[PDB]
C-alpha cells in the first residue's frame, strides 16, 4: 500500500488546490434556474381582460370548490386520467397532502372507523431516500415513521407486504416518478402491487405524490400509471391520493396544485374543505391552462425545461464517473428525469463529505436530510441539486464534491 | 301598530296578485361584489407582468417566503396601523386561515393551551348574533357547543359575554368587529376594550376578530380600526385576538389576499404549524396586488370607488323599507354606513313564511336561521338582505315584492 500514502498525498494536494481557489457554491437548491423561470414570463401578464373560462364563467368572483374545468381537463388528459378524478386547487400540493392527512386525523378519513387521532399509535411507511418535506408532515403528526428500502424499480415490496400486515400502519409516502431524490420511477409491477396488495388498516392511504409526472430531461415521458384505476379495479379504489402541481412548471409558489383520486375520496375531501374555504384561486387557473394551451403546448413547454436541464446532469455525470468511478467510494443514481441525483458514499463518512466541502466553500444538503428524523443509519448519502448553477459552476463545485469525497474516504 | 296594519288587508292581497303576475326570477341571496364593481379592478389582471421583483428585488417566481412578501405586508400593515411585523399575507381567503387557527389549536393546541381542543369533552364557542354562516359552519364542523350572544348596537353583550368566559370550557369567539355581517354594526372602542381587559377561565381563549369589512365604508369616512393586539398587550392578555382581514371585495374575490395579524408569540406559532403545511403562499399574486394599490392612498381611493358603486343600492333599498314597512310597525331593520348586509327582524314567527311567499313570488331570499348557529333563529324572525350584486333597476322591484312578503304573512299570523 505505498499507493495509498501516494493517493491521499494527491488527494490531500486537490483538496489545499480547491480551498485556495477560495470558493462560494451550493449544491443544495432543488429549484429551477432563472432561466427556467423566464421560460414562463407570458404567464405574469395573464389572464388580463380574458377573465372568462371558455364555458363563459368571470373567474373574478366566488364559487366553485374543486377547479376550472379548463385546467382540470387539460392536466388530467396530460396525465391521461378522467377529468372528474382530478381536482385542482391553489400554489402548493404539500398543502393538500398536509389537510389530507390532517382530516384523517381529525375526522378520520372515508374508509376509517375512528379518527387517526383516537389510535393508540400511528406508524407510516417512508421509502428512503426520500423527500424531506414528507418526513415533515408526518413526524409533526407524530406518527412513528418506519424506513423502506429503495430498489431501483420502486419500494422494497417484500417488505411493504409484511409491514402493511401491522393494523397501525395508516399509509405511505411515495414520489413513483422522477422520484426524490432517487430519480427511479416505479415500475407498473411495483405500481400494480401497491394497488393489490392486502392492507390491515382499512384507511390505508398511498400518498402518490407525482410531483414529477412530466418532468422529463430527454425527449420522451415517462409513462403515468393511472394507479387509481388499478386501485378500483382491485378492490381497493380509495387507496391512492394523486398528487402533481406546475410549481417546477411555471412559477415555484404561484402555480396550480392537483389532487386526483376515487369518487369517494374526492367528495370526502369536498365536505371538508368546503368548511376551509370557498374555494381556491380561480384567475391563476385560468392563467395556467391560457398558458400551456393544451397538453401538446404543456409538453412543448415541458421540453425547454429538458433543454435547460439536461447539460446540468449531463457534466454533473461526467464529473462524477471520470473523477470517482475508479476508486470504488462513491455509488450514485443516473436519473432521467427530475430534479436530483442521489450519492452514496463510503459509510460513515457522509457528513464528513458535507463538513470537508463547507470548509471548502461549497454548500452541501446535510448528511441525512432524506430521512426520517435526518437520521441516515448508515451516514453514506448525500442528495445533489443541479438545477440552479450554471454548467461552469457545476463543473468547479462538482470537481470538489469529488474532492470532498475523496478526502473523507482516505481519512479512515 | 297591528291596528292599521290589518286595513290595509286587501290591497296587500292585490300587491301580491300582482306581483306574482310579473313572473319574477330575481335573488337577494349573494353577499358578492357586482360585475361593475370587479370590472374597477381589470387593471390588476395583467399584473405583474415583468415587473417580478419585489421593491427589494425578491423575485417572486421561486420559492421561499411563508408569512407574504413585505410589499403587501408593509402596505396593509399601514392601512389597517398595525405594526408590518405582526401582519402576515397569505393565500386567496382568510376563511380558510381561521379554519387552519381552529384547526390547528384542535390538533395540536395553540401557544397558552395545556391540551388540544381535540382532548376536551366540551369545547363551548360564543357566538354573536346575528352573524356569519361561514363561521358557525366552522365551529358546528369542530363539533363545538355554539352558544348564543345578544348583539348590541355597539358590539356584543358585554354582560352575557363576561359571565360566560367563567366556565373554563368556553374556548373562544367569533366577531366581525367593523360593519359586522350581517348587522352592520361596529364595535365601539369601549367594548374593544372590555374585550381585551375581560379576564376568562380558559388560558388559551382566542377571539376571531374577523375584520373582512376594516375599510369597507359606504361613505367618504373611513372607520375606526382599534388595534385590539396593542389593548390585548396593554391589559396584560396578549395573545388573545386573531385579527383577520382579506381583498376580497376590494379586488377579486376568491383571488385576493388574506391576511393574519396577531401578537409576535401568536404568529411565531402559526408559523411552526405552516411551515410544515408548506413552502408559502403565493407571492405574484401578492405582488401584483402590491403594484395594483401602489400605497395606502391608492388603496383607500378605490375603496371609494366602492362606496361609489355600492351607496345608491343600500340608499334605495333603505328607503323602500321605511316608504314602504315603518308605518305597520312590522320590521325592523339596520340602518349600516359600510359592509355588505342590511339585517331585517321581521315580526317573530313569520321569517320563514316570508323567505317562503317570496320564492313563489321569484324572489330569492337569504334562509330564515341563516345568521344563527345550527340555522336556528329561535324567534324566526330575522332576514339577511344582500344588496351589492344586482343592479338598482332589479333591486328595486325586488325590495318591494320583500316588503310585500313581509306585509302578506303579518296578515296571516
Ligand atoms: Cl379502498
Ligand atoms: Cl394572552
Amino acid at each position: 500500500a505505498a499507493r495509498l500514502a501516494q493517493v491521499r498525498e494527491e488527494v490531500t494536494a486537490k483538496y489545499a488546490e480547491l480551498k485556495a481557489k477560495n470558493l462560494s457554491l451550493d449544491l443544495t437548491r432543488g429549484k429551477p434556474s432563472a432561466e427556467q423561470l423566464d421560460l414562463s414570463n407570458d404567464l405574469l401578464s395573464l389572464p388580463g381582460g380574458d377573465f372568462r373560462t371558455k364555458d363563459g364563467v368571470d373567474c373574478r368572483n366566488y364559487g366553485g370548490l374543486l377547479g376550472i374545468a379548463d385546467i382540470r381537463e387539460l392536466w388530467a388528459e396530460a396525465l391521461g386520467l378522467p377529468a372528474d378524478l382530478v381536482v385542482a386547487q391553489d400554489g402548493s400540493s404539500l398543502n393538500i397532502m398536509f389537510d389530507l392527512i390532517s382530516w384523517s386525523y381529525t375526522w378520520g378519513n372515508n374508509d376509517s372507523s375512528r379518527p387517526w387521532s383516537a389510535e393508540e399509535k400511528v406508524k407510516w411507511l417512508c421509502p428512503v431516500p426520500g423527500y424531506d418535506r414528507h418526513f415533515t408532515i408526518t413526524e409533526h403528526f407524530g406518527f412513528e415513521m418506519i424506513n423502506v428500502p429503495m430498489t431501483d424499480e420502486g419500494p422494497d415490496m417484500g417488505v411493504v407486504r409484511e409491514l402493511v400486515k401491522d393494523p397501525q400502519v395508516k399509509g405511505m409516502w411515495t414520489v413513483p416518478v422522477f422520484g426524490n431524490p432517487t430519480g427511479v420511477t416505479f415500475s407498473e409491477q411495483t405500481c400494480r402491487e401497491l394497488a393489490e396488495m392486502s392492507t390491515a388498516a382499512p384507511d390505508f392511504r398511498i400518498v402518490w405524490d407525482n410531483a414529477y409526472a412530466l418532468h422529463t430531461l430527454s425527449d420522451e415521458f415517462p409513462i403515468v400509471h393511472n394507479v387509481i384505476e388499478f386501485a378500483q379495479a382491485a378492490g381497493n379504489p380509495n387507496r391512492f391520493w394523486f398528487m402533481s402541481s406546475t410549481s417546477k412548471i411555471t412559477h415555484a409558489g404561484s402555480g396550480v396544485s392537483f389532487f386526483a383520486s376515487s369518487k369517494e375520496n374526492i367528495e370526502w375531501y369536498a365536505s371538508h374543505a368546503n368548511v376551509r374555504g370557498i374555494g381556491p384561486n380561480k384567475l391563476n387557473q385560468l392563467a395556467h391552462a391560457q398558458f400551456f394551451g393544451d397538453v401538446a403546448g404543456l409538453k412543448a413547454h415541458m421540453l425547454k425545461h429538458a433543454a435547460s436541464l439536461a447539460p446540468k446532469f449531463e457534466r454533473v455525470l461526467e464529473i462524477l464517473d471520470s473523477r470517482l468511478s475508479e476508486y470504488g467510494v462513491a455509488k450514485w443514481t443516473s436519473p432521467t428525469g427530475g430534479y436530483f441525483i442521489s450519492v452514496d458514499v463510503v459509510p460513515g463518512t457522509a457528513s464528513r463529505v458535507v463538513e470537508l466541502a463547507k470548509e471548502a466553500g461549497i454548500a452541501l444538503t446535510g448528511a441525512g436530510s432524506s430521512f426520517p428524523l435526518h437520521n441516515d443509519p448508515n451516514n453514506e448519502n448525500i442528495r445533489l441539486a443541479p438545477s440552479l448553477p450554471p454548467v461552469a459552476e457545476l463543473e468547479v463545485a462538482m470537481d470538489g464534491f469529488a474532492t470532498c469525497v475523496l478526502m473523507a474516504a482516505l481519512e479512515v
